[PDB]
RNA sequence: GGCCAAAGGCCCUUUUCAGGGCCACC
C-alpha cells in the first residue's frame, strides 16, 4: 500500500474530478504512474 | 497464495469519453 502524500492526494484528484460528474481504482495501492492513469481513463468511459 | 483488470519510468492539464510533456527503448 501506497502512503507517499503527493501520490494520494493526486489520486484522489482524479478520483474527485469522476465523482463529480453527471454519470473505481484503490488509490492506495502500489502502481506505476502510467497503470494507475490507464485505470482512471478507462473508468473515466463510463461512468 | 496465486487468477483477471491497468501497466516502459516519471510529470502537467478539467480539451477530462480528452489534450500535452520529459526520459528510456534506435
Ligand atoms: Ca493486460
Ligand atoms: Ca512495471
Amino acid at each position: 500500500t501506497e502512503a507517499d502524500p503527493a501520490i494520494l492526494s493526486r489520486r484522489q484528484k482524479q478520483i474527485d474530478y469522476g465523482k463529480n460528474t453527471a454519470a473505481t481504482p484503490n488509490k492506495y495501492g502500489k502502481y506505476s504512474r502510467r497503470a494507475f492513469d490507464g485505470m482512471v481513463k478507462i473508468w473515466r468511459k463510463s461512468m
